[PDB]
């Protein structure tokens, strides 16, 4: 009986921001072993699992996970010993039965996560072959296009930008090799125009800079000017510049309108839904912009109807705090028309074979899936296996500076030489929402 | 070095309907094992993937194999001897390498496809583990829904009837077990009108009836008998009906017309493609027609883009020789909008790499893709792991008599007993690419 | 402990003809494995072992075998686990003690022949010996000469003609390879002489053409025809012909009579027993005749008595529904000088045990025996292995299309690769019971 | 020959902060694996070991480290391939044989680390032990005092304060785990004090705060208020507070003066040797400093001499840049009298073997020693072992916020876990070199 798992082990550990997450380890009797370890966030009232969190005021500011550690020594361990380790699926539909609750609110969504991701890791190191065949099958080779932070604004800096980070893609490149030196090179190109004009250059929780800026037409006028400075074109030949809002912060709930007078002045504008899809296609026609992401409300459904008649065949309209990484919404955002690409976070919906599901459901309308980190990141790099496992194209890693970013970096360049003359990258032709 | 492959060696043998094809056998220095041997079919007239077939008349009429087997023994197998048996994406590169023409007509696609089929299940045994798990990973689940022949016509027949086949399919059933085995209580019912009828109930190379009814209409009405005295109901809440329109068969491109009296009498009608997509649409209206298979000839793009235009949400419109499964052609498809799935037969293309890439492009258009046989069948059940390491939802294997059809039929009732309580069949939910 | 059983399971699946049949399968401690599989068939009130069938009218019309699982799951399974997997004799042993019935009723023969097929099957892999070997020893070689139906007739056609089937025998073959390929050329030489004179070319239950002849006399001659068509002699340097008949269909048991009033028209003859001696006397004198099969009634043991002195000397006679695979009546056949040959099949008395001493007891008297399929076969293989495995010399596996036939003369076609230079083809000298 | 190394590979990776290093992986016949990377480093102007970097003006502003990696797998491998993975000491000893140049300058120190890691984890993971064990033998137990670093100046800032780092030690806790608890509840409470002060929150390259503060006064007196708000006390019975005075940035030799002027404004008070000294006593009568690092010139020897004599019995004199990690030099800081500790950075000296002798040394001669970080690190945590197989007793490994510091604390809590109730933490009596 070589393959039983044997025991299972919890333990409490930092994340980077430095506050406490799991680690979870898994053994088989031959002695094949793997560990998991959790990124944080969580939400409540929302239609999201979740965390579960000790609430002692003395230790952490009630941050502690003790009462989460518990969970899966004196329960989950005393459930899932005995399984053989490559029954996945029913060791996860366990899980989910034993909790009984639709938000997942008993165990905690951080307690069935580690499980999940530790067994994976097990299973793979017993049979002796890479995650990403284990997961994704003989049929594994495209490299993902990484886009890239590099600015942030909104409710993340003092200055009076509104939108909430800015990136680049570097959509031109041969390989991915070349794509991540391109990436590297407009980094150490913007950090000195910042430099000369007397800025801040010290970084925020996902690595970008935050400087003062005096608009957003020079916080993009600047972007295109290290990407000059830095030898390269703009356009497809090259790298394209992307947007992420947050358009939930601004939207008045009462007044039902877009009131940019809270990150900006009070000499700022304040527009109706209309009026903000005539705002979006004026920058989309002016910049070499290529997707947007939760450019209107959480609840609006009628203004991203609109929005996609407008924009949707020119530009990636990614849903992300819209569909909540829910089938149950995913549904009827194919059945209404309201957007053309989903933002996917393992930590949202709580076990591998509930994220595998909803990537395909995805695939099969014509939309693009993407994988992303949280803000408390950890030394973990599964999220890497998963963009190649499903071949998905795309991947959002975080810029190039912290080693909770750069360790997804690393991985996939580790890939790129496993994989030898097999391995693809797409570039421009990676975005199959757009003009099929 | 236990993975190594030591030899690959190949040998003739008959196919059902008693015509040479052939076998291969690979073994590894663990001393694991597998077989693979290659269903029958070539096209002529456009560039599929080429069998080789030996010269002299004498023997088996000039139908023998031994080119082809030569080939295996003394050409393919110093150069795949010293790989891993896990380096499927290699082999299969260096074979298309090593032969080095468009059609694979130098080597020839029987021992191309023999070689590729051989290595995977080798693989999957030295692993331990079901070959739909070692091709599909993790997430394979869906037992798809089975098109099930039931009566001949067109050139396959002497009556007069122009269709080549009619099929039904059991959309209404809870579970695989119940789907199969409405399907064959229908059969056993249809065999029993015949005799009182007079008609002929020997079967051709499918395992389906050939009566010589008076026309279309009696064809039709004879099945709905049918499925009223087995008990069940027509319609999405029970069983379906569906054609293959082998329509090029009876185009004329002389006078650019679909003309009857290729097969129906002297009085019949001539229809240009204006003339052809109203008839299908009057069809469609009278009966619970839910796929049409080929329905306009191979180059009519414009009858194409207008019967898909006039049907696309109601019905399932296949094509077959239209693409031949090729992404050369699927490609102009999806731009020009021009059919809504595509149909796949593993030796048309020639190697387990390209066939799993096929289904993928099609997928991310929104097409279902449907597996499936050709005439010349064996005792071999692969497209039964294809069919669910896929999750493709849908497959067409033939009527319910000879064991070259009834094979498959019998290895799905193993994989849904393995899957216990995890496996799915989806039934009328597994056409998503229409009711939009 | 390393060749114990460690467990036995039973699942329900389909025959050729599609009605429900069992599979059985075998695992030893060390994992080596077997499966075994039931071909179709039962009588009552006659003297043969009884199958189990579960008599659900609203199921299969009373056909489905879920009765006979439980006995396998919840009784033989039971009293099988911790046996060695090699103690066949002890464990065949008891299974019948444990039944406690002389014709297997309580059990089923369908229940305890398919654990009896699956234990040989696990025995002969953890051996890692050829399925021959282990059940023949070192001393196996002879490949046997096919007897090959092409044309039905009696009760299997609409046709005006009494015999039931027609066969050919390429008793002049230099090799079993060579042997084949004559059989498969002379049939491509008849479907296009039936073609030809526009009659049916659909197939029946083995494979063979059922086409309405004119009489007995057309459809030799027409056979005599296609062998001259595709280029070979007829007699004992070529092909030679066999008849198999059911002499207890016609067979009047109130006026003693043989009417073949019944399946010919009004017209036909009405003879009695010595004149029906007689009348295959004078087909005997006319055609190239080798064999034929139950010529006289079931109980008419004083017809077979004169026949036997007739022709015995020229002619093999079988017996098939006259001994049963009963070795209770083949006493009595060898000691009144019933017959010259007997006809074996492994599902009337239902073990491998109790099959192969009736084959030893046969060949001790000068008998031939002959291994043969029946209606509803499967895609199992074992009646070639035991034909190899007894030299016997002779087999009835049916015509070359369908692949429940073409099965076993594949498997034949690996036999004689494996064996080599030892390999032997008897031809005419195979038919030791005449004329020695 | 299990135990033998046969093969040596190395690849290029990018680091935190986003430049080229390097890595390295070794494999022994047995198939157990080891792999090693290397911080990034260098110093102008003194003979350190050295690294090798490519010449190209055009990739990566000319940092690229391909020459490091064509040494490893060119020269490297072929001359350790063959070795038992057991002999370090051999194995160290012949590349820098095969080197053969001081400062290791031909084949680069990058290259010579990376190997000599590499092979230390290979080993550890064949005789299935954890590395602190492998390192340090059967008596490994003592868990080290963190240096926590929370405000830069001096360089590294635009703030008018001269020392470049301030430190806080939790020397009065229980156990490792709580002393790591106090460090993270006073870094949130400084974290709110800046935000209500309306000064800067994000961090530079080792995870701590950088604000524009009026004076190092004003500095050292927010720091008291974070350990008073956070519930603590300052001194020996709780928390201490240390420096980094990087002393060499503004001392003046063609004046001989510590001339504050070069980071303080135009009022600045400029000292001669003698001031200096009065100047750091002035400080450590003030407030509860326990350690001052770097505090006089690298060649100011009578400097050095003249403060370990007034100090030395108070607090630790940590020498930096003065000694190099080099053996040379420390044995003349020794028999001279010149400081009372050393800081040990594993990538200045080259080799494992090298790093051991130094920290022996030290040990002997009643000096403490220091392990410590670069600015470039990488996701490995080795240091973290080598603290506790040497009983060294205290670590600098940065602030509590990015994944490349966190990485080290989350190690240290796997190894408290595995000693269990063997393990010790000393905290304010780890100064041995004091009180005496």
């Amino acid at each position: 009986h070589m393959s039983i798992i044997t025991d299972v082990y919890a333990r409490e550990v930092l994340d980077s921001r430095g506050n406490p997450t799991l680690e979870v380890e898994v053994y088989t009797e031959s002695g094949a072993f793997g560990r998991g370890m959790v990124p944080s966030g969580a939400s409540t009232g929302e239609h999201e699992a979740v965390e579960l969190r000790d609430g002692d005021k003395s230790r952490y500011l009630g941050l502690g996970t003790q009462k989460a550690v518990d969970n899966v020594n004196n329960i989950i361990a005393e459930a899932i010993i005995g399984y053989d380790v490559r029954d996945q699926q029913a060791i996860d539909r366990a899980m989910i039965a034993l909790d009984g609750t639709p938000n997942k609110g008993k165990l905690g969504a951080n307690a069935i996560l580690g499980v999940s991701i530790a067994v994976a890791r097990a299973a793979a190191d017993y049979l002796e072959v890479p995650l990403y065949t284990y997961l994704g099958g003989f049929n594994t080779k495209v490299l993902p296009t990484p886009m890239m932070n590099i600015i942030n604004g909104g409710s993340h800096s003092d200055a009076p930008i509104a939108f909430q980070e800015f990136m680049i893609m570097p959509v031109g490149a041969p390989t991915f090799k070349e794509g991540l030196r391109w990436g590297a090179e407009v980094f150490h190109a913007l950090k000195k125009i910042l430099k000369e004009r007397g800025l801040v250059t010290a970084v925020g929780d996902e690595g970008g800079f935050a400087p003062k800026f005096e608009g957003t037409e020079d916080g993009v006028e600047t972007i295109l000017k290290a990407i000059e400075a830095a030898g390269y074109e703009a356009g497809e030949n090259g790298i394209m510049i992307g947007f992420d809002c947050a358009s939930s912060e601004f939207y008045d709930a009462e007044r039902a309108v877009y009131d940019y007078t809270k990150f900006e002045g009070e000499g700022a504008a304040v527009r109706t839904s209309a009026e903000q899809v005539d705002y979006l296609e004026e920058l989309v026609n002016k910049y070499p912009i290529i997707t947007i992401e939760d450019g209107m409300d959480e609840n609006d459904w009628d203004g991203w109807k609109v929005l996609t008649e407008r924009l949707g065949k020119r530009v990636q309209l990614v849903g992300d705090d819209f569909f909540v990484t829910n089938t149950e919404y995913l549904a009827r955002g194919i059945k209404e028309n309201a957007a053309n690409s989903i933002l996917i976070k393992v930590n949202q919906i709580g076990t591998l074979t509930e994220t595998f599901e909803a990537i395909e459901m995805a695939k099969e309308a014509g939309y693009t899936a993407v994988v992303s980190h949280r803000s408390g990141e950890t030394e973990d790099s599964t999220i890497a296996d998963i963009a190649v496992a499903t071949n998905a194209g795309q991947i959002k890693t975080g810029s190039l500076s912290r080693t909770d970013r750069i360790a997804k970096y690393n991985q996939l360049l580790r890939i790129e030489d496993q994989l030898g003359e097999v391995a693809q990258y797409k570039g421009i032709k990676s975005f199959y929402n757009l003009a099929a």
